């Protein structure tokens, strides 16, 4: 039942964050998160931020983090304590694979406290280090997600950058960055220098870690967008048939027409547009008067020997197999096709190229786009295959602050609903 890297996946792993303040951990951690649950990995994030303002719940100075203030490194310390239990728990009791420890984590002493929790309970530990000296670049993330955090009240950006600079100058004091060459050399790691230009990885242990270092390597901050939507209507959706090659019905086509204005309206930067193979997807974006690339990858979800039946003919002809599906509709494997699951296997690349790229239209298909939608925005297996994604309507996905906003556009142009529920 479990996805291929799931698979591949034996005792459970603490990745553990390293890095000054203000340098991008949370948000690797959020990320790297949603990435390892959506190949199919059970992974959760703890940030010990969070444990902290829960505990003190009181906006505190720079003077919180000195290393000489006794009493708050206590509450720190207790803070990381009871974190380390709950990734215990988590990964004990709650058949969690993957625990991500959101901290500082700077000293060498605070990395031998979880080294020793993690032999206490053969949890394998991989470290991320993120290192960035370049002052813009910190004053930029300063800006964007501390001057208006939970850490500070209502009150000027100049005030509150104040006193995070003096944050990070008391973890400047004591912080010991990973050393390969002598007391890290035995470590597994990874460090992503300035912002992912350069990277530094010592000891990959197995095909998680292989995999966690090559997302690591692969995506960047740079703004951009995301849009998804689906080929124009075809023949066979007006006629409830799944799968399938047909073409555009001329009402798909006017869907492509708009879908050009909507672009020459936009005049988004350099924008890639990707399409599958099938013939629906190809004469959408041939309507668009741009470049393209079609990947056999994005084809639709194979039907197997459902391909091109309505779902009354499915239930008529497989009654079990059709309820089979509605109980398990991610695990559920179409005979001679594929389950949710394993198109999210074969759409792994897609994730990859769309990280490293910049502005990307995708126009694919309902259940491709659904699993797409649900990397971006975070969703469960649950929910993945229910997703709404009516033709005619654009999604545009906006990476903003720690996760991505959505907009749906729908163009004016109706089109049949293909969305089938989960029945009662
Ligand atoms: N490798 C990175 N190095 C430096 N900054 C990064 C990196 N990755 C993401 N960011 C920036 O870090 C900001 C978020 O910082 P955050 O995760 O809250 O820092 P931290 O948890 O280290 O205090 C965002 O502006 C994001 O663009
Ligand atoms: O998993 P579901 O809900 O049956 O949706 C996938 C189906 O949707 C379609 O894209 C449109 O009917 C079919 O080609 C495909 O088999």
């Amino acid at each position: 039942k479990c996805s291929w890297a799931s698979y591949m996946t034996n005792s459970p792993t603490l990745i553990v964050m390293i890095g000054l303040p203000a340098r991008g951990k949370t948000y690797v951690s959020k990320k790297l998160t949603r990435y390892l649950n959506w190949i199919g990995v059970p992974t959760k994030v703890f940030n010990l931020g969070v444990y902290r303002r829960q505990a003190v719940k009181s906006y505190k100075s720079y003077d919180f983090f000195r290393h000489d203030n006794e009493e708050a490194m206590k509450i720190r310390k207790q803070c990381a304590l009871v974190a380390l239990k709950d990734v215990k728990a988590y990964l004990t009791e709650e058949s969690g694979q993957i625990a991500v420890f959101d901290a500082t984590n700077t000293t060498r002493e605070r990395r031998d406290l979880i080294l020793n929790f993690a032999e206490e309970n053969s949890f394998k530990v991989f470290f991320v280090e993120s290192v960035c000296d370049d002052p813009d670049v910190i004053a930029a993330n300063i800006l964007e997600v501390k001057v208006s955090s939970p850490d500070y009240p209502e009150r000027n950006r100049e005030n509150v950058m104040d006193d995070f600079l003096k944050r990070i100058e008391c973890y400047k004091v004591t912080y010991q960055p990973l050393d390969p060459d002598s007391h890290d050399k035995d470590l597994s790691f990874i460090k992503v220098i300035n912002v992912g230009q350069r990277f530094l990885v010592n000891k990959v242990q197995d095909y998680i870690q292989s995999k966690i270092v090559y997302y690591l390597m692969n995506i960047h901050v740079h703004p951009r967008t995301i849009y998804l939507c689906r080929h124009g209507e075809s023949e066979f959706n007006l006629l409830g048939k799944i799968g399938g090659d047909s073409g555009l019905s001329v009402r798909g086509k006017q869907f492509a027409q708009a879908l050009r204005k909507f672009l020459e309206e936009q005049e988004i930067a350099d924008l890639k547009v990707w399409t599958s193979q099938l013939k629906r997807t190809i004469q959408t974006a041939e309507s668009l008067g741009v470049t393209y690339e079609q990947w056999k990858i994005l084809n639709e979800i194979d039907a197997g020997v459902c391909e091109e039946m309505t779902y009354a003919e499915i239930q008529e002809q497989y009654p079990d197999e059709f309820a089979l599906r509605d109980e398990e509709k991610y695990l559920y494997r179409y005979p001679g096709g594929e389950s949710y699951q394993d198109l999210v296997q074969r759409l792994e690349p897609v994730i990859m190229e769309l990280e490293r790229q910049g502005n990307v239209l995708v126009i694919s298909h309902q259940a491709v786009m659904r699993c797409l939608l649900a990397y971006f925005l975070d969703k469960g297996a649950d929910e993945l295959p229910y997703l709404r994604c009516p033709l005619h309507t654009i999604f545009k996905l906006t990476p903003v602050a720690y996760g991505c906003k959505v907009e749906t556009i729908k163009l004016n142009v109706e089109a049949v609903n293909t969305h089938r529920d989960k029945p009662t």
